């Protein structure tokens, strides 16, 4: 008659159906386009009005996600895909969510599943012991380590919690005078956590970054901007010093931005949400040098950790300022009941992705993983190195190298120049690559990152830039760029 | 040599293997007690201190799988589980998270991925249809509708958006005097989001509701604490009115409120996590008659439409507001394809709407509604049975497939408040079933949520027969005097 919509077999079948579909998948990515070709519009063309009265099958499903969703992807699991950052998915991070998504627990605390909360806090501190931060930040020592969905999230969480820190001090009304502080190379994540907390728009702070610093923000600059904010009669509140900018990959150096901030009884947050995951590699653990200063620090698994999307890992040293402004509970009264951690009351069992990756590869694996990558962006540097016609804009970092097409004002030219180059490259469906404009300079950003990415995919990349190259600048008139 | 941790062919191999170890998981699901025995702490002494710096194999994992992980679990999958509001999963649903998580793309913007946007606006349309919401909520009318991942989530961009609305007018200085307007059963869903939004904590409003409305929201109630105030020199900014509290399943008329908040210049958010799925519907869309008043509605499609954990429907009259509190963009430039980074606080967006996508078209509307249909039949059932055993008493009405009661004793509430805690308690323990409580007008009593997938009939009758046996057991040997303390 009717049939369970959980039955086990139903279940099975169907299950097997896309596992296939999905190996396909991971097998024939190369043949679509990177970024997709559809245009605005195509698929509310393409769909049905309303939502069917009958059911429909499964096969005819699949066939208009072949043929209707596919179409409408920007294949970011494509070896060769290089734009933004990285969506690093795995094998073992793939069936931790799917385990995650069969058993469809709700850690809403830690009587609804136990195992959803007790896992999460182990392989926090695995993760937090690969990465060598203090006991600080761990269970083990006078810390504490809580999965989230995304970094603006987990911002969010430590910026609340300090601003709550502050103002349970001072008093509420202060909220107007909190100021928030950042360099011009840090994303939506901070300005965006600082609206939705009440932070006033006119006190957030993008300070101004040098390329005789490669764009890192100075702790100089922060001290003069402080003193300026202190003298109109503002608070400075929160300070987020990132390592792995996402224009260019900036760092910046946070022992020297703490020492400025402890004098100013400022939260640190530190945003490693890409290169973060390079620390587990000892010679990259330098980074977060002087994060033993900061009061949190995060990092975005699904950037650069294998977990797929999403799995944010935040470290604090007080989780009670988190539960102190995250929990509902009255205020006298604020097991780990890690809905108090974050914004999420609904919390998934993010857990089972990071933990079938730690084992499924072990730390082995994993530091040669990261390792993989950094060495296929430094062989594409050498490349760049070793053509006259392009130029190295700033210095790489974590596998990510920037650089530009040079003409044979002039910065003005130059910026059109490889937006034209870049998008002409884009357009056809080889590869992708995305932009950024750092110093005023048009550069191109070289991210490598995919799981599927390996080193004639660089190559490859690299033969498509030069033939390019060779089409613009063979025929190049500066009366084509100068408008 | 090492394999690509993406390798087309292991994804295969071990992909089947998870499927077939899941299958096995929903076929087996009974024979585990519902709510986990293990104690805290039973979990970092079965596991080692670090990570290994070896892989482990599949087969080995999956073992701990089942030795570790399993007994820490509590099945809200299990089909006698009856205790928090439904964690709501299908077969379409699941494949839809693994298709999302397969392609595994971040739906930044709409070039990140076209499909990954434009399918949600689609869905969003298809689903706020059924439910037979005004065009002004949806893409063809005036709104639009935005898939998140948790209904305090959707609050708190609501919230913002009316935060931020009311101070670009007056002046952000003025954060301090807004008001947050709730009742006495509203969910912390709008304390939390009112805490994180700016809002002061002693501006927030849990008005009190009484058992005459069966804890439903006055409008008139609510009009007597805005005039307060007023008179007391604050602005009322935000009223959340829910369709289906947490505790006791009670409704709030939404007509009258949004008539009250009208008055005030007020943001009227329909808070309808659970029930809200129930109205596509017919006979069950009087629920939220009002909503055409309203600015923005939410429900959670994981709690009760088949989707799967996590998957929050909001749908707006203004998406404008929410771009103009959420974007990062200058204000100039926020003021003026969709982008929906900018209604939500998540910037790598989730392709959530594969997961609803596959329910819709799976099961068709005809299928969905009986489903819901089902759970409410086998509650109604449920509360005939109770009322056949003069030993029980429905505590409140049944309005959405959950049924609230008590044992009753042979002040005499503290004694009947002490009984059904035991007797609970008790019941729980057993593992056989779970059901959690509430304490609604100084009454303990047991609720009985049946949402389930896996639940039918027989289990909500193993049930009752679990409740009435342990009801003989508690009242063959009771004495005042066990209980009075
Ligand atoms: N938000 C990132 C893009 C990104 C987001 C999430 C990812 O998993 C990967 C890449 C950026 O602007 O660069
Ligand atoms: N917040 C719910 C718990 C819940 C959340 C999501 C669900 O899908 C189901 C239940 C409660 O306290 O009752």
């Amino acid at each position: 008659g009717v049939t369970n919509p959980l039955d086990p077999e139903e279940f099975r079948r169907q299950g097997h159906m896309i596992i296939d579909f999905l190996a396909d998948y991971y097998r024939d990515v190369e043949k679509y386009p990177v970024r997709s070709q559809v245009e605005p519009g195509y698929l509310r063309k393409r769909l049905p009005e309303t939502a069917p009265y009958n059911p429909e099958s499964i096969e005819t499903i699949l066939q208009d996600v072949t043929t209707e969703i596919i179409p409408g992807l920007t294949h970011w699991q494509s070896p060769n895909y290089y734009a933004y950052f990285p969506s690093s998915g795995s094998v073992a991070g793939f069936l931790g969510e799917m385990l995650s998504t069969g058993f469809n627990v709700v850690g809403f605390n830690w009587m609804s599943s136990p195992a959803a909360t007790e896992l999460e806090s182990v392989v926090m501190d695995w993760f937090g012991k690969m990465l060598n931060l203090p006991e600080s930040f761990l269970f083990s020592g006078s810390g504490g380590g809580v999965l989230q969905g995304t970094s603006c999230e987990a911002i969010l969480c430590t910026l609340t919690a300090a601003r709550d820190r502050k103002l349970n001090k001072i008093g509420r009304e202060h909220i107007g005078r909190l100021v928030v502080y950042g360099s011009d190379q840090t994303f939506c994540a901070l300005q965006k956590a600082a609206q939705v907390a009440g932070i006033n728009p006119k006190n957030f702070r993008a300070i101004k970054t040098f390329k005789e610093n490669s764009f890192g923000l100075s702790a100089a600059t922060l001290r003069e901007v402080i003193l300026e904010d202190i003298e109109a009669g503002l608070i400075p509140l929160f300070v987020c010093p990132t390592v792995g900018t996402t224009s260019s990959t900036a760092v910046d150096p946070i022992s020297p931005i703490c020492e400025v901030a402890k004098e100013y009884e400022m939260w640190v947050h530190v945003d490693a949400a890409y290169a973060g995951s390079a620390c587990i590699c000892p010679e990259f653990r330098h980074f977060i040098d002087g994060v033993e200063e900061a009061d949190s620090f995060s990092l975005n698994a699904h950037k650069w950790f294998f977990t797929t999307l999403d799995c944010c890992c935040l470290w604090v040293k007080d989780p009670s300022a988190l539960v102190k402004a995250l929990s509902t509970n009255p205020e006298y009264l604020r097991v780990v009941d890690y809905k108090d951690w974050q914004i999420a009351l609904s919390r998934r069992f993010r857990s089972l992705k990071l933990w079938m990756v730690l084992r499924s590869y072990g730390v082995t694996n994993l530091r040669n993983f990261l390792r993989s990558h950094v060495k296929m962006a430094k062989t594409f540097e050498g490349l760049i190195c070793m053509d006259g016609r392009f130029e190295i804009t700033v210095p790489r970092t974590f596998a990510m190298v920037c650089f530009r097409l040079l003409p044979p004002e002039n910065l003005v030219l130059a910026n059109k120049l490889n937006q034209v180059y870049l998008e002409t490259v884009n357009a056809t469906g080889s590869v992708y690559m995305t932009h950024a404009v750092v110093g005023g300079v048009y550069m191109i950003r070289f991210a490598v990152g995919s799981t599927l990415t390996e080193e004639r995919h660089v190559i490859y990349a690299w033969k498509i830039l030069q033939e390019h190259a060779d089409l613009i600048l063979g025929k190049f008139s500066e009366a084509d760029f100068s408008s």
